[PDB]
C-alpha cells in the first residue's frame, strides 16, 4: 500500500546520465500529491494522457528523476537527435510512457541543488581502423555504454573521456565527452514514468 | 629574435605535475632544430597539425616539458578516465595545442635522468564530515591544488599525503597519493605546445 516517493524528495538529484530508477508494485499512489509540491513546467506522455496516468491501475510503475535545465527541453525528444536523447536518457518506445519538467521551489528545502547541470554531449566508438567513429546510443531502461568512464559530475565543459576495450569487449576505443550547463536560481528536474498492464498483475492502483 | 630552447637540454625535467611552463614573445623559432635533437615517439595535436605548428606566427608560444614515460602513452589517450588529465596535466580547450611523447637520445648528455617517474595518482578533499572525498581536478594551463603537498619525487609508490586547510580557505582536509614507475635506461619525455593568435602582435614567427 501506499508506494513511497520520498527518495525523489531527500538529496540532490543525478544527472540526466545517472538517473535514479525508482520501481512500484503492489501499492496505491496518489500521483498529483506529488506533483503538487513542484512547479510543474511540461507535461507531454505518449500513448496515455496526463489525466489518463494519474487515474490508472498498472501492473508495475517506473519513475525515473534527475536534475535537468529547462534550457535543453527540446533535446528530450527522439525526433531530433539531441545528444539528450541519443547518449544520455531514452524511455520505451513500447510501454506507455510520460515526462515532466519541473522547478523545484525554495519551500521545499529537502532537495539540495548540485554545482552544475551535466550531460553527455558524444559517446561513439572507434573501430580497428583507428578511422571510423560509431555513435554508442542509449537503450531504452538501459544507461549509457558511456558511463563507465563519465564521472557523476563533469568538471569542466569539453572533457573528454576513452577507454581501451579488450578483444572480449570487441577491441577498439570507447570516447565519450562532457558539457556542462550553468545551475539556475531554483533547480529544475526531469521525471521520467513508464506504466505496464497486466492481465490480472495490475496491482499499482491510485488511492481514494 | 632568439627564442632560447636550451633551458630544456640543461639539468633534469621536472615530473609531468611540475611540468616546467616557458612562455615565448617577439622572437623567431625553429622547432625541428629542437625535435631533430630527441627520438620522437608520438606527434598528436589539437586544432593544429604539426607541419601547421612549425611554420606559423603566434602571438604567444607557450612550452611545456616534463619526464613522462612512453609505458603510460595509454595514460594520455583516456584523458579524463585517467589520473593524468584528472590530477597533473591538461593543456588548454581554448587555444590550439600539440603533445609532443620523445626519447632523450645518449647523444644528447646535458639531460640528466631523474630517480624514477612520478604522478598524481589521487588528489581529493576530505570535509569535516570524514568520509566526503571531493575530487579537487586540474584545470587548462594550471597545476594540480595538490602540488603543494606532494614531492618532487613520490618516494615510494602508494605515499598518502594529507594537510589540513584552514578555516578561511574553508576547513577539512587536502589529501594526495602518489605512484611511481621505474626509470628507463634513456629518459623519456613529453613536450606540450600551446600558441595563441594574435591581432597584430603575431611577432612569435619561424626563423627563415
Ligand atoms: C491527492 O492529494 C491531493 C492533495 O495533495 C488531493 O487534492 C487529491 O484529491 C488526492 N488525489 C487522490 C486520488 O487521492
Amino acid at each position: 500500500v501506499e508506494c513511497d516517493f520520498s527518495p525523489l524528495l531527500s538529496g540532490t538529484p543525478p544527472q540526466v546520465y545517472n538517473f535514479k530508477r525508482l520501481v512500484f508494485t503492489n501499492c496505491n499512489y496518489n500521483l498529483t500529491k506529488l506533483l503538487s509540491l513542484f512547479s510543474v513546467n511540461d507535461f507531454t506522455c505518449s500513448q496515455i494522457s496526463p489525466a489518463a496516468i494519474a487515474s490508472n491501475c498498472y501492473s508495475s510503475l517506473i519513475l525515473d528523476y534527475f536534475s535537468y535545465p529547462l534550457s535543453m527541453k527540446s533535446d528530450l525528444s527522439v525526433s531530433s537527435a539531441g545528444p539528450i536523447s541519443q547518449f544520455n536518457y531514452k524511455q520505451s518506445f513500447s510501454n506507455p510512457t510520460c515526462l515532466i519538467l519541473a522547478t523545484v521551489p525554495h519551500n521545499l528545502t529537502t532537495i539540495t541543488k548540485p554545482l552544475k547541470y551535466s550531460y553527455i554531449n558524444k559517446c561513439s566508438r572507434l573501430l580497428s581502423d583507428d578511422r571510423t567513429e560509431v555513435p554508442q546510443l542509449v537503450n531504452a531502461n538501459q544507461y549509457s555504454p558511456c558511463v563507465s568512464i563519465v564521472p557523476s559530475t563533469v568538471w569542466e565543459d569539453g572533457d573528454y573521456y576513452r577507454k581501451q576495450l579488450s578483444p572480449l569487449e570487441g577491441g577498439g576505443w570507447l570516447v565519450a565527452s562532457g558539457s556542462t550547463v550553468a545551475m539556475t536560481e531554483q533547480l529544475q528536474m526531469g521525471f521520467g514514468i513508464t506504466v505496464q498492464y497486466g492481465t490480472d498483475t495490475n496491482s499499482v492502483c491510485p488511492k481514494l
